[PDB]
């Protein structure tokens, strides 16, 4: 061919921070790129166009279980190495890696807790949190927008939702990042799953203690809602409740964090727009839509073929692993003219940064509230947000994509 074998492993720092040119070349050669794996194994098909990505997350034929796909069984249900138990029992229990019917029942029991009406009555407390955070972060030496803002904001929001102390916000962040070392795009090199294993163990005990405490008080809070189901005839285990808690805690912030951080890098690289938001507050909602498609926090999601399927001009055999590049789709010229230009005026409801299909983002509404509000606080809270320079460090993560830390500078 012309361009080489494609995958998401082992990227250099500078391409992680700006992979769009990579997605562009490959996308221009072919909409799908097959990447074999060997002797009796499944190849991976990477989808780069918007239309194909939509089909992939739409198809009732692409599931989340590799072990269901292969008909094999010496195969893990979740992409977690068998030797690691705690880790593995917590990831198997994530709604995201679930297929109907189980997934349907769990999403339904959960979905009512993130309603537009609940989110609306939360906007005030989310605004108040963000402000107080910018206060502590301001009286500080070498402020880091991530650990000092983008990370604790959504953590405080989801933690109050679950029913756990805010005082643990830093402790929750640490373990979350440690656990995150298990996603498929990271190395397994030097200290692989090791840290993710210990992170899983701490969360299991931590949450186990919580659930064991339910029937003292009972407030409205996910933990109590869950344990209530189980005690009144609902079919779910502690391993189910525990994983669901970890799943929400992580799903509840790691994406919001990466979005907030990358939203700052984007605006600083587009001062005309950032200067627009500062002067015109109502533009925020529209801007959040663009910032979202321009540089989405989730660059890749995977599905598994449960029977043969034809995507693009390739036939994807039952058992294949399919990867939908959300970041590539969002910059597909076939659907977003001038994909590299930050244009807040283009029509919304097209960007797939929140996914699509039955696994669409459970807290999309909440997420969008934290983004609009959080961005606001930044725009109004840090006048020099777009001035001077900064220093950023991206993580070795192509799934949860975004800065590990983002430093700005003081007055
Ligand atoms: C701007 C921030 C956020 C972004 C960009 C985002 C993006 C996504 C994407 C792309 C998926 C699909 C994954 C797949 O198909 O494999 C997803 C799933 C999910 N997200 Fe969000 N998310 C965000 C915030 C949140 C928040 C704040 C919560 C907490 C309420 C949350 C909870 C979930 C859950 C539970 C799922 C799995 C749902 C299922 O499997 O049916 N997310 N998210
Ligand atoms: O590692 C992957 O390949 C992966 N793919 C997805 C996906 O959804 O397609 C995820 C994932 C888990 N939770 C998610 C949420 Cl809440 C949003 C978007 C993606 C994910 C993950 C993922 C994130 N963190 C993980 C950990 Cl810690 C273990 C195993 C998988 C993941």
């Amino acid at each position: 061919a012309t361009l080489p074998r494609f995958d998401l492993m082992g990227w250099d720092k500078k391409d992680i921070a700006d992979p769009y040119p990579v997605y562009r070349r490959y996308r221009e050669a072919a909409p799908v790129h097959r990447t074999a794996s060997g002797p009796g194994k499944p190849d991976t098909y990477y989808v780069f166009t918007y239309d194909d990505v939509v089909r992939v997350l739409s198809n009732r034929r692409l599931g989340r279980n590799a072990r269901v796909a292969s008909g094999d069984t010496d195969t893990a249900p979740v992409p977690i190495p068998t030797e690691h138990r705690a880790l593995r029992t917590v990831v198997e229990n994530w709604l995201v890696f679930l297929d109907p019917p189980h997934h349907t029942e769990l999403r339904s029991l959960l979905t009512t807790e993130f309603s537009p009406s609940i989110v609306t009555g939360l906007r005030p407390r989310i605004a108040e949190l963000a402000s107080a955070l910018l206060d502590r972060l301001r009286a500080q030496r070498r402020p880091d927008l991530v650990e000092g803002f983008a990370a604790p904001l959504p953590i405080l929001v989801i933690s109050a939702l679950l029913g756990i102390p805010e005082e643990d916000h830093t402790w929750l962040r640490a373990n979350a990042v440690a656990l995150q070392e298990a996603s498929t795009t990271r190395a397994r090199d030097g200290r692989g799953y090791a840290r993710a294993e210990a992170a899983s163990q701490e969360f299991t005990r931590y949450f186990r203690r919580e659930v064991d405490r339910r029937g003292g008080d009972d407030r409205d809070d996910l933990l109590t809602l869950l344990v209530r189901a189980r005690d009144t005839g609902s079919p779910l285990s502690v391993d189910g409740i525990v994983g669901t808690c970890v799943h929400l805690l992580t799903a509840g912030h790691e994406t919001t964090t990466n979005f907030l951080a990358k939203a700052v890098l984007t605006l600083r690289a587009h001062r005309d727009v950032l200067d627009e938001l500062r002067t015109t507050p109502e533009s925020t909602p529209a801007a959040v839509e663009e910032l979202m498609r321009y540089d989405p926090p989730v660059q890749a999601v995977t599905r598994w073929a449960y029977e043969d399927i034809r995507l693009g001009d390739h036939d994807i055999p039952r058992g294949s692993r399919v990867v939908a590049l959300l970041g590539s789709a969002n910059r597909d010229p076939a659907r977003f003219p001038d994909p590299d230009v930050l244009d807040v005026h283009r029509a919304a409801e097209r960007q797939v940064g929140f996914g699509l299909g039955i696994h669409y983002c459970l807290g999309a509404t909440l997420a969008r509230a934290e983004a609009e509000i959080g961005l606001r606080a930044l725009l109004d809270g840090i006048p020099a947000l777009g001035r001077g320079a900064h220093e950023v460090e991206y993580a070795d993560d192509m799934v949860f994509h975004g800065p590990t830390r983002l430093l700005l500078d003081l007055p």
